[PDB]
């Protein structure tokens, strides 16, 4: 019925299948959604996460080709808060199963799922097996 | 004005910055279009182009999340023809510079470019350089 906003946030390094079916998992939570995908910045997932292969502005501008986003917070905070959702008019946290105990608690967290094996590096691996080991 | 049919076609293994780019290209070639892509077999490819690393099912279902898409034909035919042209009622065939030869003189054919350096394959090697040779 109403719009409702859609938050969904993550490092989306090297771009796949995966990221893009969760993308569309967000944006389809509701009928009638904005979807707002937050990407973190280089210096935070490298100091919280680890290795970044694609920075800031490469991670975004391949999200922005992606047809479930609606808008891009690049970069987005490390860490979601009341007032970051409050700021964007946000209903819900969009994110795959604690951090998020205070989002479940005001009802706006939302899960979503990964799809094991279509990834980037998993790729690679693809290529390589054409190379026996003898 | 009036709604014009874009054709591109190609391999869109490991989907890149760089596919997108050309995709949202022939898109915007005018005001209104629909572009339907072609994603090329996987027998076809391997005859005529070399190795390819995605199967036809994951070439396509990945092209499915690109926003500027709006209709995949997959398998699609190798060699466009008029009659397909006329089949999907297509006016431009969008691709990046003589097999085209009729479609120039058919007032049929546009031009899109590539962006060298954003491929899959480039990302892998950045990621080797963090390991020095010695
Ligand atoms: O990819 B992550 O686990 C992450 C980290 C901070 C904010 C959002 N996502
Ligand atoms: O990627 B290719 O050069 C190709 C081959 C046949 C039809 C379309 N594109």
């Amino acid at each position: 019925s109403k719009n409702v906003v859609i938050y969904a946030d993550g490092v989306y390094d090297m771009l796949h299948l995966g990221h893009m079916k969760q993308l569309e998992q967000a944006k389809k939570l509701f009928e009638n959604t904005t979807l707002i995908v937050g990407v973190t910045s280089d210096n935070e997932t490298k100091l919280f996460k680890g290795q970044v292969v694609q920075t800031l502005e490469e991670r975004t501008e391949t999200l922005k080709h992606i047809r479930w986003v609606d808008e891009i917070i690049s970069p987005c905070p490390w860490v979601v808060t009341p007032e970051f959702l409050e700021k964007y008019k946000i209903d819900y946290v969009a994110h795959d199963d604690d951090i998020y105990a205070w989002l479940k608690r005001a009802g706006k967290f939302k899960a979503t799922q990964r799809t094991e094996g279509v990834s980037t590096t998993d790729l690679i691996v693809r290529i390589l097996k054409n190379y026996e080991d003898y």
